[PDB]
């Protein structure tokens, strides 16, 4: 009745052998972890890497946040001290409940958070921070600079350490030459209780990865990425507003839902208290939302293996479809690591050519069609020296890499090969066919990975 907790999602607690590797371990609890959309994980009661921190010397610009269900909120875009947010947060606790914070019991909060979003005449509103790390905040793991303690040196080089997670060897959002800081780099994020995070995906159906450093716990909330379109049709018929088309990337609508609402429109839903020391992992399309129990400090970033490669290549195409802006191009990034083939590690240049092989084949398909449509012109084109904005589809703002179609008549713009017909009213033999690489060019680098992957 009110509020019917989901059950509990996954829980893991590896062996320090299991744990060692994280991606050979996020491979081993996929088949399980993939089904629940997250899970949690208690690593090794040993590993344990220090945390310490000025807490009047970090500072950073609080976010304000409304609390009410089926509100739109936009998505994080890229003074407190941390003492003098965590004064402001502890008393908002203590006060808002009349008890000392840590006797607060998380079920309550839980209650209490669903009551206060869906009641109209409560008015809450919360602060948080939310940003990668700088030199007025950064990052709650060991980096290199200061002189570190041994305990310090041996965390340096984790892959439980978030900020080695994207140069690591089994990652593919390493290679990205482009320079995509939001989305590769770690967030820092410092709760109070009841801030929250909307329900979302990761860009470009990533995985994610967030570790709570110190703290009361963080409540979260998770679909598997297999009901993804369900939730998203319980959504649209709820909260309309959040699918109006938007201009760009910094404008996206995300909202407060209960779970309960999902679960009786048949989204499983699953639940987590993510506490100090412990980490959440979600999957590719996993859905997830959740709010802080009170003050506390995570870190989280993205990442992709490359069991995500062909669920990379169905997002860019579901991007275009809603025409949706890109992160950066799949395409391009594959290409990178085609030319990369003598140093990449074997299994990556085995899936790596997998995918390389669709891309191919599509593209080929692709330009046949074009050719038969009368555009005949044709010339190589750098894609990759382009800013981002100057290499978007006029119609369905895909990033182009593989190729595009430009015409004298309409100077810079460009579409893909799926939007000839709107780029100009120009006849197709005044179009060139813009293109990175000739199909002869491509099978020697497929080939190179082929090679490489023995
Ligand atoms: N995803 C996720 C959780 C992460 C967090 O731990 N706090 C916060 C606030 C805003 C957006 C995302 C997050
Ligand atoms: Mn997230
Ligand atoms: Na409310
Ligand atoms: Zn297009
Ligand atoms: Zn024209």
């Amino acid at each position: 009745s009110m509020f019917l907790p989901p059950p509990e999602c996954p829980v893991f607690e590896p062996s320090w052998e299991e744990f060692a590797d994280p991606f050979a371990f996020i491979h081993k609890i996929r088949p399980i972890a993939e089904q629940t959309g997250i899970c949690k994980v208690r690593p090794p009661p040993d590993w344990q890497p220090p945390f310490a921190c000025d807490v009047d010397k970090l500072h950073f610009t609080p976010r304000i946040q409304r609390l009410n269900e089926l509100e739109a909120q936009t998505r994080v875009k890229l003074d407190y001290t941390l003492r003098t947010f965590g004064e402001m947060a502890d008393a908002f606790k203590s006060d808002y409940f009349n008890m000392p914070v840590h006797m607060v019991p998380t079920e309550l909060v839980e209650k209490e958070f669903w009551r206060l979003v869906s009641t109209i005449e409560e008015d809450v509103t919360v602060e948080y921070g939310a940003d990668i790390a700088s030199k007025e905040f950064g990052s709650g793991f060991p980096v290199r600079d200061i002189k570190l303690s041994p305990e310090e040196e041996e965390y340096l080089d984790s892959g439980w350490n978030l900020n080695n997670m994207p140069v690591m060897e089994q990652s593919v959002l390493a290679h990205i030459t482009a320079d995509i800081c939001g989305m590769k780099l770690p967030w820092l994020y410092v709760g109070m209780c009841f801030s929250s995070f909307c329900w979302h995906i990761e860009d470009h159906w990533s995985y994610s990865i967030n570790y709570l450093h110190w703290g009361e716990p963080k409540t979260w909330y998770g679909v598997p990425g297999y009901a993804a379109e369900q939730l998203e049709n319980v959504m649209k018929k709820l909260a309309p507003e959040l699918f109006v088309s938007q201009p760009d990337l910094l404008h996206q609508l995300v909202t407060i839902m209960n779970p309960n609402t999902l679960m009786t429109h048949e989204v499983p839903v699953y639940r987590t208290n993510q506490c100090a020391g412990e980490f959440v992992i979600t999957f590719p399309r996993a859905y997830h939302s959740g709010f802080n129990q009170g003050f506390n400090f995570a870190e989280a970033v993205n990442f992709c293996t490359v069991d995500w490669l062909p669920l990379g290549r169905q997002c860019v195409e579901h991007y275009r479809l809603l025409h949706r802006y890109c992160v950066f191009s799949h395409d391009e990034m594959i290409c990178k690591m085609a030319s990369k083939a003598d140093v990449l590690d074997v299994v990556v240049a085995s899936t790596v050519q997998k995918d390389m092989a669709i891309m191919i084949e599509d593209e080929k398909a692709l330009r046949e069609t074009v050719r038969k449509l009368g555009v005949i012109d044709s010339e190589r084109m750098d894609f990759e020296l382009l800013p981002d904005d100057e290499r978007q589809c006029v119609k369905c703002k895909t990033t182009c890499f593989m190729s595009a179609i430009s015409c004298s008549c309409k100077p810079g713009l460009l579409v893909c090969l799926h939007h000839v017909k709107e780029l100009c009213s120009c006849p197709p033999y005044k179009y060139k066919l813009r293109y990175r690489y000739t199909l002869d060019d491509l099978y020697p680098m497929m080939n190179a990975l082929k090679l490489r992957a023995e």
